[PDB]
């Protein structure tokens, strides 16, 4: 029922600065948090969230993840002057103290409690804190890299506390590794830590053997520390979604955590002098989007780091916009992760598939920098449209509405007249089509919508050949069904996915078919083609509509709307459904995902068919040196 998205804000915390001379320190400065809210209020989207007060931290919740020594140590430091400030600040790595920064890192850390009470409590579905000074590098008796108090870590131990969460996910996604909190939950299960980080083999900072790939957790807890290091600099938008598709989801979504709060460092973006990557803003548009189906939504964003300004004001906004919902920017130039890259990955990858199933088969061997400015996103003005059958009206959730113009008449009777001859009531799933895509693609007023049609090769042809016509230089089609369709992957305007039941093999680069064995496994299965296999190369093709086809005859989609989520993040989220027959509950699932509703999880799902992962494997060996997305180890030479 939750709704909204939360922006937690408060100009106090900018009112403490560096106060001596220190290159390492100068980079962290008031203005970054300035800069962000303003970057947010330019583009009406702090207008849109609702504006939740700062806090302080009480005592009590600080001592949940430090130490009462190094409390009393810090709370003695708004009486100190500038000489006894720099002689506390000597005792850390690269912090500075100032009489004002005990004040901000409380109000900091509760502004991440009011965040996690908010989604916690449903009074929204999800948000972001912009806080100083950050926390992820920050140690139970230690202030470490420009943090005081590790404020992330204390969102996952107050929401167990206060919630008793079994199982929560942490998503860091700053350029530096968060080693605050790996330290914290290294024993404990119940939080999955995930962080990608700058490495060039230990000789970037922190500088930290256990950094690496190979800490994977201690006890209770080995297989819930996952790091990915970087070992190169330079990586791109193609590297960061590899990491996500290859490393980070398969796992995300089996651990199926009941909560989600991410080390929100935008270092890691173009730009930033200390990261020095390459990856877009619009990158963090997809990557918030690909984790908002986990846990219903329940997304606690938390600003870490992030120092080129400019840089800085629109990945927030790219980020904000994502949790508003508003439809996803299209990334192009998509290819195969680079070397480095992919050699942390695979890795990564087996190292941990000792703990994790979508790994398993690893282990048994039978198995001044300047950029485009990103371009404005906005709401489309009803979301998705609905096409139910002829009288079957609907309980439509807020934004979305029901279907025929004398123009769209004319041409499915010019249709109907060339390539068909046919007379029935097509002719309305026909004319509903056509003038659903025109909403689609011409105004900016409709984004995706569904259609209910009865014949379905006619209803495919007129969809695909409308939409190449527009013109929508590609089409991705999913198509859940046994058969073959009116659709020609040719020329390289379309990609077809098929879903199907019998096993048919395909040969050339432009079709991708899953033909996965019956029973409760089946989920599982789908789960990890659509994560490591789908979703890649559908990002790579980047499509400009995504059309979507079910058979009538498949019953087993309790995954469906994972997908209609996920799927969004191609063409802009335009996606248009044709469903072949009705079912209310099919239809209702659908209008949801499609409107942007949550998604209800997944939960514990019996892990896939050796026979499922082996035509998984075989089709990724088939398709990945035309989709290099698809790689997840490093590509032999000759
Ligand atoms: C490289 N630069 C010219 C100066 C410099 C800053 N630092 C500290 C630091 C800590 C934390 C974060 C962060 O954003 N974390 O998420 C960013 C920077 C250093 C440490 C060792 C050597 C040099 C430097
Ligand atoms: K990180
Ligand atoms: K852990
Ligand atoms: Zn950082």
């Amino acid at each position: 029922a939750a709704s909204g998205s939360a922006l937690i804000f408060d100009e106090e915390m900018s009112r403490y600065k560096l106060l001596w001379t220190d290159p390492e320190c100068e980079i962290e400065v008031p203005e970054r948090l300035t800069v962000s809210y303003e970057a947010l209020r330019t583009h009406g989207l702090a207008q849109r969230c609702k504006a939740v007060p700062v806090r302080q931290a009480t005592e009590q919740e600080i001592l949940l993840a430090h130490s009462e020594e190094y409390l009393e140590a810090v709370k003695q430091t708004p009486g100190m002057n500038v000489e006894e400030l720099m002689a506390f600040s000597k005792k850390y790595n690269a912090v500075y103290f100032h009489q004002n920064i005990y004040h901000c890192a409380k109000l900091a850390a509760g502004a991440t409690l009011q965040l996690v009470d908010s989604v916690m409590k449903r009074e929204v579905r999800n948000g972001m804190a912009l806080v100083r000074p950050p926390g992820h590098h920050s140690q139970r008796s230690a202030a470490n890299g420009f943090c005081v108090f590790n404020n992330v870590a204390f969102a996952a131990l107050y929401a167990k506390k206060n919630y008793n969460l079994n199982r929560i996910l942490i998503v860091d996604w700053d350029v530096h590794h968060g080693q605050g909190i790996q330290y914290c939950f290294e024993e404990d299960p119940s939080v999955l830590y995930f962080s990608w980080h700058r490495y060039e083999h230990q000789s970037f900072w922190p500088n930290l053997p256990e950094s690496d790939y190979s800490s994977v957790g201690k006890g209770k807890g080995s297989g819930f520390n996952i790091n990915l290091p970087w070992n190169k600099v330079g990586m791109t938008n193609s590297d960061y979604l590899a990491a996500f598709f290859h490393v980070l989801l398969p796992v995300a979504y089996e651990f199926d955590p009941e909560l989600v709060i991410v080390s929100a460092g935008f270092d890691s973006a173009i730009g930033d002098p200390e990261g020095e990557m390459c990856a877009l803003p619009e990158i963090f548009a997809h990557l918030t989007h690909l984790l908002m189906p986990l846990a219903a939504g329940k997304m606690c964003v938390v600003l870490e780091g992030g120092y080129n300004l400019t840089s800085l004001g629109q990945s927030v906004c790219q980020t904000v916009h994502s949790l508003l919902g508003d439809p996803t920017p299209r990334i192009s130039g998509l290819g195969t992760a680079c070397d480095s890259a992919l050699e942390s990955i695979q890795n990564v990858r087996n190292v941990q598939s000792s703990y994790w199933s979508s790994f398993k088969h690893l282990a048994q061997s039978e198995t001044d920098i300047v950029w485009p400015e990103p371009l404005k996103r906005m709401p489309a003005s009803v979301r998705t449209v609905v096409v139910p059958p002829p009288g079957v009206e609907l309980t439509l959730p807020k934004n979305c509405q029901h279907s025929i113009s004398e123009s769209t008449a004319k041409e499915v009777q010019r249709i109907r007249d060339k390539h068909f001859l046919t007379d029935q009531n097509i002719l309305r799933s026909l004319g509903n089509i056509i003038s659903v895509l025109d909403r689609m693609m011409r105004s900016d007023e409709v984004c995706n919508g569904c259609v209910v049609v009865s014949d379905l090769s006619v209803s495919v042809q007129c969809a695909l050949q409308h939409a190449l016509t527009e013109p929508a230089e590609r089409v991705l089609v999913v198509y859940v069904g046994d058969g073959e369709l009116p659709v020609k992957t040719n020329d390289g305007k379309v990609f077809l996915v098929q879903i199907c039941t019998k096993e048919t093999e395909d040969k050339c680069v432009n079709r991708l078919t899953l033909c996965l064995r019956e029973g409760e496994s089946l989920t599982a299965g789908f789960m990890q083609a659509l994560l490591g296999l789908i979703l890649p190369v559908a990002y790579e093709f980047n499509p400009a509509l995504v059309l979507g086809i079910v058979e009538e005859t498949a019953r087993l989609m309790r995954v469906w709307g994972h997908m209609t989520c996920l799927i969004q993040g191609l063409a802009r989220g335009r996606m248009l459904t044709l469903l072949q027959g009705y079912d209310k509950d099919l239809l209702e699932l659908t209008v949801s995902a499609l409107s942007g509703a949550s998604i209800s999880p997944l939960g514990p799902l019996r892990a896939p068919k050796p026979e499922d992962v082996e035509m998984m494997e075989k089709q990724r060996q088939r398709l990945q040196e035309r989709w290099g997305l698809l790689r997840c180890t490093v590509s032999e030479s000759w």
